[PDB]
RNA sequence: AUUGAAAGUUGUAGUAUGCGGUCCUUGCGGCUGAGAGCACUUCAGGAGUUGCCCGCGCCAGC
């Protein structure tokens, strides 16, 4: 319904909304607490159509589950683009080794 | 009003006194309203249905 440029700008705004997410701007009591934040590791998949939800990082062996859910999804015929930070994720998987959070957002907005 | 004139055929009298139509007598004895009989046989309370969607326990706290 809206102009295509409006849709695009909304897309990059939503993607860049993650910049004040992994920097320590979550939760409440920011004035006094402002928690000591660091991103230990992360894995992201972009794709274009419907893809299965990634496994939560709560579990201890979620890296193996992520590898198994990525390789087989790509084998099934999904054009999934994978970005990894501080996660090996094997060697046979074409995954972009990102270095931070904002450049991950740059990679996401590259494919708009 | 004369073959006429006056002239009770009358008085008293229980056809009565007593006397069980009576005595004895099972309408009685024996007798299955009885024997055989599925109110049975076949039946989905069934198909479809998000208890959904939005939500800072929040901001000032030597």
């Amino acid at each position: 319904v809206i102009d295509p440029n409006e849709r695009k700008a909304r897309i990059e705004s939503a993607l860049k909304a993650l910049i004040p997410m992994l920097s320590g701007y979550i939760g409440a009591n920011l004035a006094r607490s402002f928690p000591v934040f660091k991103v230990e590791e992360l894995v992201a998949i972009a794709s274009e159509g419907p893809i299965p939800a990634l496994v939560h990082g709560f579990y201890e062996d979620y890296i193996e589950a992520n590898r198994s859910i990525i390789k087989n999804a790509r084998a099934l015929g999904f054009n999934i683009e994978v970005f990894t930070y501080n996660v090996d994720l094997g060697e046979d998987i074409e995954a972009t080794k990102v270095s931070s959070v904002e450049e991950l957002v740059a990679n996401l907005v590259k494919m708009v």
